[PDB]
């Protein structure tokens, strides 16, 4: 037996929970009968992203005959689904693309996590993240602040669920604080939400880019790092539910230095920076800066979400704002909070 303080234990049981990570995958429609997860290998995975992009490829040329669907029997090949008896859809859309990129970015996480499940088990994993998760005082003026800012940012749009504080863990991943980048302006604390089973591989590897292979139109900003200021809008990644009551969402500075303001969506926004250090989608609502406050250095942006006078002239407007980094050392977590989700039925 080995001892950490009982939180800590808690926070790891539940993110390192095999079955959890069997249940999301299954959620996700993934065949997890016909392709154990125990075997998946990252080669495996990155042959997925190699087929999504041949799809991207069709869809690009206006290819959807035999093309195509040779491309989608090849993914679905890679990557089993359980769709039971019925058949397989023809990936056509970007939007699918999206979902896709998604489903292997978990597969990542998942094969990341089970490589790290192989002396007490819990103290033995918190070691091999090599990210220290000190508790909170839910008495600091840091907790208060938290909380504040994650009630306050709660968006309207998200009224099907209330959000409860059951704890706060300092993150202090190895590396950041060093490589972090000090130099650059809008330094902010914004949110990051994902599903449980994913926490263990943001943990140990910390939040990273998308790969070459991935298919760039899966992105709606690129491959980055996204982050929001509306703690429901990231919550949403959570993907929690009423049995699985308890999600975790991360809170770190973001060095995004000059943005690049956008309308609307652009998979190659990347591109567009020209010396700007991120691009910004620009939200119809957010925080007012007349209610920013400075915590350690972070602008917080905690003040009620207001209108922020932006309106695509013709199109889509982004509800609220989209932020996206494209280098890790932009990026330093500092707080991951416990959640309880509280639905309405």
């Amino acid at each position: 037996e080995s001892q950490l303080d009982l939180r800590v234990q808690e926070l790891l049981k539940l993110i390192c929970n095999v079955q959890t990570m069997e249940e999301m995958m299954i959620e996700m429609k993934y065949d997890t009968k016909r392709a154990p997860l125990g075997k998946l290998t990252v080669a495996q995975i990155k042959a997925g992203y190699q087929s999504l992009k041949k799809i991207e490829d069709c869809i690009r040329a206006g290819q959807h005959g035999r093309a195509l669907v040779e491309a989608c029997n090849e993914f679905y090949t890679r990557i089993p689904h359980d769709f039971g008896l019925s058949i397989p859809p023809v990936i056509r859309t970007e939007k699918e693309l999206s979902d896709k990129v998604k489903l292997l970015e978990a597969l990542g996480d998942i094969e990341i996590a089970l490589k790290l499940v192989k002396e007490h088990p819990l103290d033995q994993h918190y070691r091999n993240l090599h990210c220290a998760l000190r508790p909170l005082d839910h008495e600091s003026n840091e907790f208060k602040v938290i909380s504040q800012y994650l009630q306050s940012t709660h968006a309207p749009t998200h009224k099907d669920y209330t959000m409860t504080l059951l704890d706060v863990f300092e993150v202090e991943k190895e590396g950041e604080k060093e490589a972090f980048r000090e130099d650059l302006p809008n330094r902010m604390l914004l949110w990051h939400g994902s599903r449980l089973s994913n926490w263990v591989g943001i943990l140990s590897h910390g939040l990273r880019v998308a790969p070459p292979e991935a298919p760039i139109t899966g992105y709606m900003f690129g491959k980055g790092i996204y982050f929001a200021d509306m703690s429901s809008k990231s919550a949403n990644y959570c993907f929690a539910s009423r049995l699985k009551n308890t999600g975790l969402l991360l809170l770190s500075e973001v060095a995004l230095g000059q943005c690049n303001e956008l309308l609307e969506a652009n998979p190659k926004a990347q591109g567009l920076l020209r010396g700007k250090h991120s691009t910004k989608g620009m939200g119809k609502m957010a925080p007012s800066p007349a209610h920013f406050i400075t915590l350690n250095g972070s602008t917080v942006p905690l003040g009620p979400a207001s209108d922020t006078g932006i309106l695509n002239p013709e199109g889509y407007t982004l509800n609220y704002n989209e932020f996206i980094v494209y280098s890790p050392n932009q990026v330093r977590m500092r707080y991951l909070l416990k959640i309880q989700f509280n639905f309405l039925q």
